[PDB]
């Protein structure tokens, strides 16, 4: 990875721990290295949104706006600089209202009204095109956005479990296999990966396809209870093979 991208991946770490420390020394650097970089601006535009110095902020965001007009940086910080404060602040809180008491399509559709395509960075873009993948229609460019997510932000367990979930349900298997070997080598899921990645198994008729799938299934994953179930299913796929 370069450089450029290491030190906004740590400023994304400490804006997630709560440590500015790191935003600070990251951003620091960044401004020297490539200062006109949206990725750049916006993580300042959002750190001097966090100081409550919404004139720096929006200074920021002007330079976004006559530098990258269209780039998901500048949108995405128009959305967070909306969301600021007030009516913005209280529109979301009405959508996650909504959303949580299982209004879905109401809250899609607030969150449409607020996020218009570009939600502000962080775990809200994840629930947004979450809630957006719901939409038959409109699955599949957020199962792009959702897989763009998970390069940027990598070892979310509910991002990839529901990625590869997704991606199973439009017989995406070989992307879904590898957000499942993803979810393989971290600790956080595996359990989850085992049963996705076993659920699979069950779906296909007894065969030799179905033995070496079941096989390769027993090379990602060594312990667990689906893998003892898988060894002892696999013996007996094999032993169905001749009478």
């Amino acid at each position: 990875p370069t450089a450029q991208q290491q030190l906004l991946s740590q400023v994304r770490l400490g804006e997630a721990t709560k440590r500015e420390d790191l935003v600070r020394q990251s951003l620091y650097r960044l401004e020297l290295i490539d200062p006109d970089n949206p990725d750049v601006i916006a993580a300042r535009f959002r750190y001097l949104l966090r100081q409550g110095d919404n004139a720096g902020a929006q200074k920021q965001l002007d330079r976004m706006k006559q530098l990258a007009p269209d780039s998901a940086a500048y949108k995405s910080s128009v959305t967070s600089m909306t969301l600021s404060g007030a009516e913005g602040r209280q529109a979301l809180q009405q959508a996650r209202l909504q959303a949580t008491t299982g209004h879905v399509p109401e809250a899609l559709a607030a969150y449409d009204a607020l996020f218009k395509g570009n939600p502000p960075e962080g775990d809200l873009a994840v629930e947004y095109w979450a809630l957006v993948a719901k939409v038959p229609a409109r699955r599949s460019e957020a199962i792009t956005q959702l897989k763009a997510l998970n390069a940027r932000n990598p070892g979310n367990a509910a991002l990839q479990n529901s990625l590869a979930q997704l991606l199973f349900g439009e017989g995406r298997d070989a992307e879904a296999y590898a957000v499942l070997e993803q979810m393989a080598k971290s600790s956080a899921g595996r359990e989850a990966a085992a049963g996705l990645w076993y659920q699979q198994i069950q779906r296909m008729p007894v065969s030799d396809a179905s033995v070496k799938a079941l096989q390769r299934f027993l090379t990602v994953f060594s312990s667990g209870d689906t893998v003892d179930s898988a060894r002892t299913q696999l013996a007996a796929q094999q032993k169905q093979l001749a009478d």
